[PDB]
């Protein structure tokens, strides 16, 4: 029995315990930007974060900034950042963000000097896997989100990209979290300085970039110390996930689904669920529980294009995820009616929706970078903090943050409240259906 | 060093005796056609067929006829058809396994046999499929890159331009079934396609990942009276699926690597492997001889004429011709000296899926591998590297080589070659879009 199997192996999780005042749910982007910087400038011991990137924009430079100067105030603080190495080398769609990382470090002329930017890379081209592990560690503070470091995550300007953020303020959590870094993602073999002039290039590191993946996909783990398996108080297990054979993560996310008692609530960016996951939503549905799923208007996608503007091929993407998500409407059509399904979409104004999440009733609440997506399921490098809350210590501030969440939503009554491919700009259409008809667009789901 | 290591482990390949007499090379597709009813009929224990699919046409059916009349008559045959799992399962650009399950109940055989299996090399047919390639009939091994269909066997008037050879040993035919036996059929991830109740995809994932772990790591043939450094003709079977240990990739590499005076390509679609472009570039630099034979554009299954309505798969060809006129005008100075030739075949609308490597007069590989990014990574490739010390078959492989040279012309400069401008509108406007956003970059890694 898989449902069976499902129980087993989340009772067999380990998990160490959390007082509900170590956790504080963040409320905005400007929030996340505040603790950020307070983080750093009271930072004694070390500074690790992986993002996906860290771009050089005015956000970037602000943050950076903050570091050089506790750097500087403090040359024995241990400061590891580590990025994608394929994104941090390319420009969008001059100067790259590791040509900045460069530029920054002959600039600020720490005397010490350390290399502090990190390149890791998870597969040998960007589209076969990125680095999508989260977390950044303050001394004994984690700051967790799928954020990465630029002016829409952080609100630079008017435009803010919304995302999660919890910080855990846990010695223990920290420590594992760190050695994690330093033991599975920080190997020299395939990791190289960005903030160097001499970076080799990725033709020239091919075999060992296979060698590295390969390894950290079998063996890469997080430890914990003072763990045991059904705590009767609320706890969070740190897990991690690359590739398809052996993920934890994504056997952790295909079992919370399956145990769903009552309700599964779901943030993610794109509707672009995994096979395996529509699969086990359909289930959920065919037996009496309800669902609520959380995703942008096609507007709120980051590759949108306002239709005066001129078009480019990406700007498809945010439609051909609508017409997705529109076909799961229309087949959940009686369940939508009941109320026994919620599909809400996020919309305010420009801003765009990046958030990832997944409740389970009341009883665990994962924390996660990964977008529910087959690349998260296949190709990218992800990890996740799974809470596990059986006294109900944390309901109160769950639902704060989910209600802040819902402000900018409204609950879709009917799939024909989204627009259909009639409606949609007229190259949007030559596109989708051109896709369509030698089922292209099957590809663009399993690798973008 | 790399060079050094090549020799080694060249030399280290466990070889099999082979007689002059035990090997033909087949002229045509006609022929491989002719030759596959004649082996069919002519069967007596086994016929063991693995390919990446087999088409309900009229080809199809007709080998398809040949298999059951052969078994009707002789009911203790052993048989077994492996094909892609996938690609059974769907249509070109209902399917191949209810027309198999549908052959299986017309036909009503009395023990009521499964014949045909489905192999899943990955969950998703984007991510791994079956390229091994052999027919075994009794001890005869016929070799060939093509699949069952109209124009691999010539069943009209368009073909499809493929390489084919029989090889008469019980022992590789042994090896062959047993490597089939063991490795192929694990009955855990691989089902009869001919029955009416398929399990979906979905309920065998973890078995199909099991599956591809396992034979990715441990898969290869045997043989049994094999020496290191034989002083005769001989023959050395080869399996690789996945990107680390993959030792027929190894092999690949290793003969680019220990070419000492010329080496001969066959690639259907002008796509290498980072690893082999490295290789050829290396070989040129030191002045060593170098022929690589394509299809043109016109050769390949995805063109539509320019006069017909343009569909955007149409493109492909386009993407694979500026791949070669970008590495024909980066070496352009050898195109000038001679030292490297590059072929185009063409004839009417027949189409061009030719495969081989052929070092020096020394090294013969046959192999269904398309020496692009797909076979270095995601799919499931064997091959059969002849040794030839003494230039015994020497005089078959000109005779197979002439043949294949009849419908080329040699590129004279890179400008023969269509500039993107010169392509008609609706691709170069496909193209121009892919570039920007790098898609043409993915096409090559996954197709």
């Amino acid at each position: 029995n898989k449902t069976k199997r499902a129980e087993q192996n989340l009772n067999n999780l380990p998990f160490l315990a959390l007082q509900a005042e170590q956790i504080e749910f963040l409320g905005s982007s400007a929030e996340f930007k505040t603790q950020i910087i307070e983080l750093i400038r009271n930072a004694k011991k070390r500074i690790y974060v992986t993002a996906l990137y860290w771009q050089k924009d005015e956000a970037g430079q602000e943050i950076l900034d903050e570091i050089y100067r506790v750097k500087q105030e403090n040359p024995h603080l241990d400061v590891k950042v580590l990025i994608d190495w394929h994104r941090a080398q390319r420009n969008l769609l001059s100067a790259t963000n590791a040509d900045w990382y460069c530029e920054q470090r002959q600039t600020y002329q720490l005397p010490d000097d350390p290399n502090m930017f990190f390149g890791v890379p998870i597969n040998t081209r960007e589209v076969f896997g990125v680095l999508h592990v989260k977390g950044f560690v303050f001394d004994d503070t984690v700051l967790y989100s799928g954020a990465s470091i630029n002016n829409v995550y952080l609100h630079q300007f008017e435009k803010y990209r919304y995302d999660r953020y919890q910080k855990i303020t846990h010695a223990e959590l920290a420590d594992s979290m760190v050695n994690f870094i330093n033991d599975y993602l920080l190997d020299f073999s395939a990791v190289y300085p960005l903030d160097v002039t001499n970076r080799p290039r990725t033709k020239e590191i091919r075999g060992n970039i296979r060698a590295y993946r390969k390894d950290l996909a079998q063996n890469g783990e997080y430890s914990l110390k003072s763990a045991v398996k059904l705590p009767n108080v609320l706890s969070v297990s740190p897990l991690f996930g690359l590739g398809a054979s052996g993920n934890e993560l994504n056997q952790v996310i295909e079992d919370l689904f399956l145990q769903v008692q009552k309700k599964l609530v779901i943030c993610t960016p794109y509707f672009n669920f995994p096979r395996t996951l529509q699969h086990k939503i359909a289930t959920l549905l065919e037996n009496g529980k309800r669902v609520e799923i959380i995703v942008g208007d096609k507007v709120a996608n980051d590759f949108y294009i306002p239709p005066e503007q001129p078009f480019k091929m990406a700007g498809a993407l945010p439609y051909l995820y609508e017409s997705n998500l529109r076909r799961f409407c229309e087949k959940f059509e009686t369940q939508i009616e009941s109320g026994q399904l919620v599909v809400r979409l996020w919309r305010d104004g420009d801003n765009t929706y990046h958030l990832k999440g997944v409740w389970v009733d009341d009883r665990y609440i994962l924390l996660t970078g990964n977008n529910l997506n087959p690349r998260a399921w296949r190709l990218d490098a992800e990890n996740g903090l799974l809470i596990y809350d059986p006294q109900q210590q944390l309901l109160a501030q769950v639902e704060k943050e989910q209600n802040q969440i819902r402000q900018h939503t409204k609950v879709l009554k009917h799939y024909t409240e989204l627009e259909e491919l009639n409606q949609y700009p007229e190259p949007v259409q030559k596109l989708l259906k051109k896709f369509a008809r030698i089922k292209a667009d099957k590809l663009v789901k399993m690798i973008l």
